[PDB]
């Protein structure tokens, strides 16, 4: 599997210099970002190959971090939205939609946890704890972020 790190390494110079924005989930539009977000959402296994959000990769993890009937509603909304867009762009629309919804703040936790869990920096059962926040801070620091 290509990793999030591999995606970042292949960013065009124009986007590498905005890596810290990207890793803070700031939205940046345009076709190279459409490509990057597809890459990372694939790497963390959140979307299908055409870029469609996978309800089942997120419903449980979202609810375990923070139980909320809105996660269901938001997933359906954002999947509905991404399916209406060209595939070149379907991962990024899903991601943007999720971040703009009330589920956004919990999605960022699930994403951060999955990234570090795959990188072997934390155990598979790692929760979003104070220690985890510090672990991610140190992780980003080594990336110049
Ligand atoms: N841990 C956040 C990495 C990221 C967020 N958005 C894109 N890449």
């Amino acid at each position: 599997m290509e990793t999030v790190q591999d995606c970042e390494n292949k960013l065009p110079p124009s986007l590498k210099s905005r890596l810290c924005e990207i890793r803070r989930y700031e939205i940046i539009e345009g076709p190279e970002m459409d490509k990057h977000i597809h890459c990372v959402m694939r790497a963390l296994d959140f979307v299908y190959e055409d870029g469609r959000g996978d309800y089942h990769k997120l419903y449980d993890p979202l609810n375990i971090i923070e139980l909320d009937k809105r996660h269901d509603v938001n997933l359906e909304k954002c999947i509905g939205e991404c399916v209406q867009v060209p595939t070149s762009e379907r991962a990024h629309v899903f991601y943007k939609c999720l971040l703009k919804s009330t589920t956004g703040r919990t999605f960022k936790k699930v994403f951060d946890l999955m990234e570090l869990k795959k990188a072997g920096k934390v155990p598979q059962h790692q929760r979003y704890t104070a220690e985890f926040v510090q672990i991610m801070k140190d992780y980003d620091k080594a990336l110049n972020c």
